[PDB]
């Protein structure tokens, strides 16, 4: 036998950071949780109990709440790399670091219409990521997400002409609730190392950004053909706003609602035109996704 | 053997409900998930299998959609009082319902700074619960609530003062950071029935907002000698706005964030004033509870 | 205003203890995760900011710990009532402790048919459960459950002859599915104090015992009539073998498994005595509760 | 822009199979959750709202129901592996089909010393897997895993010389505990297709079970240098035992219990040789992977 394949290192690190302005007296919370797992010459602890090869990862631990002590930990994307780049550097041996971090909402409350210096409230469990694969030699490869962006819209979808044969009972429908968790990538073009990540670290938060607003108001606007339709007017937006940006990939969950007739029930009216109470399902779900890139 | 206690009927009863206003084309959505158990003369069914006195929990089920396709499922007081009274009077030999329901929060897109007529964004986990007991002969019984507002503050809180003994390690702090997830519950004044639910309607949507303002502003704005004290604020103010509230209980995790000391490392300074990075705790935490009334 | 009700204490407090034979080589291991909130005169630390009569829920925290290394952690009914007598005996101002318990599964390997002295698996979610209250002048109320134990039988449940009127649209049926989370809690009568719960103290195990038998062996071999008469039968045994028990409480959810009718696709026959494929639905579930003590 | 990756279909379907012997009365269960997703050319659905080339998801969901009618459903290898050739050869323009099958534990009970015809346990949340890709002209891609397989052993687990720098915090061991979750992942030789799949129908329930006796075996007996030494030496064990897996995969979190320094109360002793009293921690948590194949 040989190892074909090894990474290790800590999960589930949980790193808070507060910027004070001693000026003004406002305060900024980040919060995130890390994950850090490291590749390189360290296939004699698998196959020969040789530690000496091993950067403990209570070590690693320590490292990232080291460096997020001496570093920006916004965009996620920089210290994502600052953190993978110290392994690669530090560690002769080492030759990969894999980075991926969770953003954690911390957005400022207001407080009788004025934003609070010092106070937070977490916006839902929308969550922006990233991943971060620092590889010693080739660069530094970037994605960024957004996930758990939860949304529904009461009309505006439609499916009809799905293809039709003996294992179908789904009945066509022209105005349809449609409701999903946005998961959505946008895989940046490789970085050569740290220097070119930072020289476009203002790009992060701007894609970011692009990618919400495009989604939502996509998602708010578009008279739905399908998810699939959908989803795709979302990516080819994004994928003209950032020309930095390769490709863009949507996964999104079908969160079914269903229509209850109840018309057994002293003759009541609740579907098509007069449907008004639905059952949300909360399986099984549709799961779609695509991968978009340029012509 | 005898039977001191029973309740039965269906949890996790998924409901949702449109509002479509034709003239405007504006859509308003409601969700929650509902439980019913009801309570009367059915000590046989399970002393006896005697299957004839228990209204199915199937029955019940369809009961849950029909009562919201024939009625306002907002504020959820007062659905939930529609649906309880529902079952004590249709039926001779039951005596009491239970309902509790769980709202999810559906709120309004704005798209290109306009509310969107018919796309919604799930803005948080926190929820809005009731809790309505209907009691033959006993009238109606509410509690309210909002769970699952989570908050921090930067700075802002103490902690000093406190027992110190030989199992005390805790270093005394005059400035820390506090988190929290919200659970506060108001208690109304016993409801004779449906009728007096019915006059009190608009108190509802009204009571909840203060509870909500009040949490707030009570945290952003207390330098916090505890979460004990703090606590206190928010619900005396509560009881001193809405006359037809009994009591107000808060139940507060702590949700600790600690400093980490990185002296050890190049003699990094990250503690007291120079705290920037902290370990958010998983577990365990502190719990605090308190029913406050009135005098 | 004034507090009508308060407790404070640290939950979630994760605790191991290992017990090794160092004749026989032979570990065994306990792993729990308590909850201990007091009680008394604390009033002032809400309303007036006293932190002088709060014993810090860290310093909770490290008496949980103290206490786990000082005495038995087994059985947890024992284990709770020490912790929670230290709070009221320590403390003159501290008047209760509320200590919950919920032990998690360690149980021994068995390696090519002999038992393993220091190896473990987790065989299952299944929990052991207390819940403590300590009460100075009052005694000890102890509740003892078990929860998480989760069952399937694929015939041998009926569900007929129940209540039928124009909210019903349940078919009766004569051979169904029934699978469960069995959720079971014994309460003991009062005890005077510590001395008269260690008088007790085998009958905690052998308690839990008969419990998880007589409901595992009335779950297989009862010819269900429904939840509400089978859960009764568990109920009634476990009381005619425990004088010292008042009261057996049972909170089961009926997790239904739906029929799929697929005569539409090339007339498939899979309902009735034809059932083969069914749907196991998440939600919504019924929910059947009853507290059955002595006539 | 273009559709670089695209797949669609339904995630989430819960099924049930029951197989009754009418001779011996004796029935069998079988519980997943199944996901299907198909590619193949589908690009239009979402390039140009064309939905003819989209097999309904909700039609995905009724094929999986009837491929279970008329299947079996056991090993989940083969299972998976009819249902992923169903849709490539059933839709001329699908050309791959990704099964993800998780298969829930439903253990007969004995009552009595003797086992049950009819009633079953959930001895765990451990479950087995399948991921097959089924892949016009390419022949079936099958991944078999184990998960959620929760262990700990008290002694007989090391962890000392490894690399110490300014980084590193942590004192070396030579006794400590040793708690995972097992995630284990054996590939299989590609298979032409369904046909040479069936031919090794046996070899799936052998090897899942050669794993599962490899890893608890190894667990309990190996005297660990460190989780890294331990895994490898499981999976070397599983490749020689079945010449049609390819690699083996082991992904194990490191669950730390960490020891409690009690010398400043009354000066307990409970590290290093007096260590008893252990905090589980929730998170970090190391997280260590490997893939092994044959030199
Ligand atoms: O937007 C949809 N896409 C599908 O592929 C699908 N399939 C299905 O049943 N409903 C839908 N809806
Ligand atoms: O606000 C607090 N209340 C307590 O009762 C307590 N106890 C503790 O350890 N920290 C705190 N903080
Ligand atoms: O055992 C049952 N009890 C009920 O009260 C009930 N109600 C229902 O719909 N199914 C069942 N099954
Ligand atoms: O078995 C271990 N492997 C590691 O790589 C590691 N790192 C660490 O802190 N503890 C351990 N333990
Ligand atoms: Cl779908
Ligand atoms: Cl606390
Ligand atoms: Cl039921
Ligand atoms: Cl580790
Ligand atoms: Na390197
Ligand atoms: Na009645
Ligand atoms: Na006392
Ligand atoms: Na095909």
């Amino acid at each position: 036998s040989a190892v074909k394949a090894a990474r290790y290192g800590k999960d589930n690190v949980r790193v808070y950071k507060v910027h004070k302005d001693e000026k003004t007296g406002v305060q900024t919370v980040y919060e995130m949780t890390v994950c850090v797992l490291l590749e390189g010459e360290i296939e004699t602890s698998y196959t020969k109990a040789d530690n000496s090869v091993i950067v403990a990862t209570d070590s690693i631990k320590n490292t990232i709440y080291i460096t997020a002590k001496q570093n920006p930990v916004t965009p996620p994307e920089l210290f994502g790399s600052i953190l993978g780049t110290h392994f690669i550097e530090k560690y002769n041996h080492i030759h990969a670091a894999h980075v991926n971090i969770v953003c954690h909402r911390w957005t400022r409350m207001d407080i009788d219409g004025k934003p609070h210096p010092h106070s937070f409230i977490r916006d839902s469990e929308e969550k922006r990521n990233v991943q971060v694969d620092v590889v010693e030699g080739k660069g530094i490869d970037i994605k960024s997400s957004l996930s758990g962006l939860t949304v529904l819209k009461s009309t505006n979808s439609q499916f009809w002409g799905f293809l039709r044969d003996e294992y179908t009972t789904l009945k066509e429908t022209w105005d349809r609730i449609l409701s999903t968790d946005v998961d959505a990538t946008w895989q940046w073009k490789n970085f050569s190392g740290l220097q070119e990540v930072r020289s476009h670290v203002p790009k992060f938060d701007a894609t970011w950004a692009t990618a919400r607003e495009v989604t939502l108001k996509t998602f708010a606007e578009d008279n739905s053909a399908s998810v699939q339709a959908t989803m795709y007017k979302m990516a080819e937006q994004i994928l003209a706003r950032q020309q930095l940006i390769e490709t863009v990939e949507y996964s999104l969950p079908n969160k079914h609602y269903f229509e209850i007739d109840l018309s057994w029930h002293k003759g009541l009216q609740n579907t098509g035109k007069n449907a008004e109470v639905f059952a949300p399902q909360s399986d099984p779900n549709g799961l779609i996704k695509c991968t978009v890139g340029r012509s």
